[PDB]
């Protein structure tokens, strides 16, 4: 039936342990049918490059589409943060 | 942090109410110890906005009594034919 909660609880474990992650920032879920299309946005250094907050990302995705059933167009943006 | 249980518990207590279809979407934000959470479920287009209203206060108010750590709570609503 609803995968939802699954798909929410494992993805979002993935994204906050990764490595550069800062933190979570949000997490949002729709359901299309039986598939759920996911946006995930993470927290990371405001000093870490371009071609490093990409790699964190698509690395998240990957991990994602590889153990996270019923998930569809999985997205994983990134937001600066000042870290003291 | 305590997403993982905002979002569970307040997913399921949409899903459950009477004259819910199904959740549409879920999102959850995290500002400093709080969560905040906007939900949309599917409902039936010929509920009168009264009604509607009735619903998703409904579900709001649950969550907002039963679910911990949660701040600024919206249900919104998508008809569905
Ligand atoms: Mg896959």
């Amino acid at each position: 039936g609803s995968h939802m909660n699954d798909v929410l609880v494992d993805a979002y474990n993935i994204a906050k342990d990764s490595q550069h992650v800062h933190g979570v920032h949000y997490i949002r879920g729709r359901n299309v049918g039986e598939d759920v299309h996911l946006d995930i946005n993470i927290y990371v250094d405001a000093d870490l490059k371009v071609f490093e907050s990409d790699l964190v990302a698509d690395a998240i995705r990957r991990k994602i589409e590889a153990e996270v059933d019923h998930v569809r167009d999985v997205h994983v943006g990134v937001t600066p943060v000042r870290i003291a």
